[PDB]
RNA sequence: GUGU
């Protein structure tokens, strides 16, 4: 039994020709697409007042065609899991760190995040590495001055994310950037013959966050984008499949994997208590993470007993099935922010 | 990597 995965790099706003791409793939080869993964640059701007959060070079602050879909005008064909990368508009995303749909068919996985959909448990770690901001808390509700930093991945995922091989493995794990070294584990010579200007990098190329995170879960396969260009590498059990961008030849490629059962995209039990557990740390909506907080010390108190109540108040107040909501975003950061607030409090910790 |  098998599923067909479309795994995408960048999109920089070029939805329409992504689909219909995606689309001639199901006619050409018969085959059927269970759902979409791209790994970042996805521009998810609303409207025109949106671009002011994009921090793209002048010839590219262009609106691309994600609001078609955001008006209802075009309906994305299959389900499409997307992180952010360092071309977004990054407001939006914030309102939505802890993942939401941004449109129908459309699921930001957030920050960073685990979901489950076909039997799969799929990691995403959101943005690009900068030693700078690394430490810099999020603050809220975005402010334009924050464009250069709101997408620059921050330390304290590699905490939320490094238990959540525990349970079971990881399927798929996504970044925008690369992890860093894994330019050495390929055929880096052919590489260096498309991209050149890789060579100076050496094995600092990419980042060092993805490249602990990799290494902590060993995830079947490492999907990223970022460099605009095909690549693939193997780091321990690791398959690493690197995507370009939408418009050339490397842009899309497929993951046929095992079906072990059809099932709906749901929030994943692991995550889920993660995010309980850790809502000290992120409680002033103001400015989030509070990092005097330890994040490890607050996952620490996870016990097997709050796990089994976390998610059956998870399932009371918000559901297992991850499920569209129309909502404005400003809204639903407010409102899954309010559930984390009351199951954490009714846990009595 | 259209990366500060
Ligand atoms: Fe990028
Ligand atoms: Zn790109």
């Amino acid at each position: 039994q098998i599923q067909h995965i479309a795994i995408v790099g960048c999109v920089h706003g070029k939805y329409r020709e992504m689909y219909r791409q995606l689309s001639e793939y199901e006619k050409s080869t018969g085959k059927e697409i269970s759902f979409v993964i791209c790994t970042g640059d996805m521009q998810t701007l609303r409207y025109e007042a949106d671009l002011v959060y994009l921090k793209v070079p002048p010839k590219y602050k262009q609106m691309g065609d994600f609001h078609l879909y955001y008006e209802g005008k075009e309906k994305a064909p299959y389900l499409t899991l997307f992180i952010g990368g360092n071309h977004e508009s990054s407001n939006v995303l914030l309102h939505l760190y802890n993942g939401g749909f941004v449109c129908f068919n459309m699921y930001y996985l957030g920050v960073c995040s685990c979901i489950n959909i076909n039997g799969l448990r799929i990691v995403g770690v959101s943005g690009i590495y900068k030693s700078f901001d690394e430490k810099k808390p999020y603050t809220y509700p975005p402010s334009p001055n924050d464009v250069v930093s709101l997408f620059h991945t921050r330390n304290y995922v590699i905490q939320m994310l490094s238990n959540l091989s525990q349970s079971s493995q990881i399927d798929i794990s996504l970044s925008h950037d690369w992890p860093q070294g894994i330019v050495m584990k390929g055929n880096y010579k052919q590489l260096y013959r498309f991209q050149p200007g890789f060579k100076k990098d050496g094995a600092s190329l990419g980042s060092p966050i993805n490249k602990v995170i990799l290494n902590t879960l060993k995830p079947k396969y490492w999907i990223s984008g970022h460099m605009h260009c095909e690549y693939h590498a193997e780091e321990g059990p690791t398959h690493f499949i690197a995507l370009g961008k939408i418009g050339y030849k490397n842009a899309i490629s497929y993951l046929d994997l095992p079906l072990k059962q059809k099932t709906d995209l749901e929030y994943d039990k692991d995550w889920v208590c993660n995010l309980i557990m850790t809502w000290p740390a992120f409680s002033n909506k103001a400015q989030f993470p509070d990092l005097s907080y330890s994040i490890s010390e607050l996952l620490s108190k996870r016990t097997k007993e709050l796990d089994k109540k976390i998610i059956e108040l998870w399932e009371k107040y918000i559901g297992l099935k991850i499920i569209y909501d129309s909502d404005t975003f400003d809204i639903q950061f407010t409102s899954r922010r309010f559930y984390i607030e009351k199951i954490y409090n009714e846990l009595n910790i």
